């Protein structure tokens, strides 16, 4: 008589187009997802080394996608791919001045895109939704 | 950091999934969407006529589509459309006895697939989900 399905894909699909306006706006493009996380993680931990492997793990990918993502984080400027001295085998990742722009710039897109997006709702709110949401999931799992 | 994105919509697909399975389950396979809710309209009210103009008003849909729709709900025997008599131009809906069966196993379909996915939780906690859905729209539409 009605459909919740079509009416959600409806929602994550606006919500989707939000996202990537917005993103465009703080000039944050290509940084909402994996990329985002590995200049996020670089940036907030500038004293501590991170290889091809490390990214890998911190980011619960494989080998070949960890590859892709930051042979395209090095084209965009975001990061330094260079060789272990003592063994050219290891990988070690660099945050470049542009990628710490880009970090700085995201963390305020992330700061103004909550507060856009969850005007109006309140911890307890969220928290009924969250469990619910994961209730649903659950009753579904067969 | 993290994407709720990707995560809504593994959900949403777990749902399609979850909702098709259990279609088929009721033997209600194609009556999830439109042909069901026409079904059923015409199943709730069979003292009156349905013209496929009434169709497209009660389903709002165009023209083309409200026309695919019913050949289609035709050609797995759930209704036949025969022209009235007068003018052969209007064109009434008859919910058959094979629409009839359809209808009363979609009927138990939807009372067994609610208590299944709302297992656990309450009428408030799906009042706030709602609204946060709500808000969320409301925030995002510029
Ligand atoms: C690229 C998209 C997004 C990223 C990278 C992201 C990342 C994050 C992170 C890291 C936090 C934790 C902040 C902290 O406490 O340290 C957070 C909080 C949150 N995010 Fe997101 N988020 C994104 C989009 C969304 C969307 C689209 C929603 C809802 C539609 C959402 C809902 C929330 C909520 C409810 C919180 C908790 C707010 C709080 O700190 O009290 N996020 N997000
Ligand atoms: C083919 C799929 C579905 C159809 C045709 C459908 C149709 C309906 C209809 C007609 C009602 C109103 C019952 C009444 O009070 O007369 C209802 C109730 C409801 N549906 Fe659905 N529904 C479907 C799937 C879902 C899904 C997937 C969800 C959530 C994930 C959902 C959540 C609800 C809720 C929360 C109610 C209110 C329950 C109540 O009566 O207290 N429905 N549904
Ligand atoms: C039910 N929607
Ligand atoms: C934020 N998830």
């Amino acid at each position: 008589m009605e459909n919740p399905l079509q009416k959600a894909r409806i929602l994550v699909n606006q919500l989707e187009k939000y996202l990537d306006r917005y993103a465009k706006e703080y000039d944050v493009e290509h940084l909402a997802g994996p990329q985002g996380h590995l200049v996020m993680h670089l940036y907030k931990h500038p004293d501590k080394d991170m290889s091809i492997k490390d990214a890998e793990e911190i980011l619960h990918i494989s080998k070949s996608v960890a590859s892709n993502l930051v042979k395209r984080m090095e084209k965009n400027g975001f990061i330094a791919i260079v060789p272990s001295k003592t063994d050219k085998r290891v990988k070690y990742l660099y945050l470049t001045h542009l990628g710490k722009q880009k970090a700085t710039q995201f963390e305020i897109f992330l700061e103004k895109l909550h507060s856009t997006m969850l005007a109006g709702i309140t911890k307890e709110e969220i928290r009924t939704t969250k469990k619910v949401i994961r209730t649903l999931a659950k009753n579904m799992a067969m």
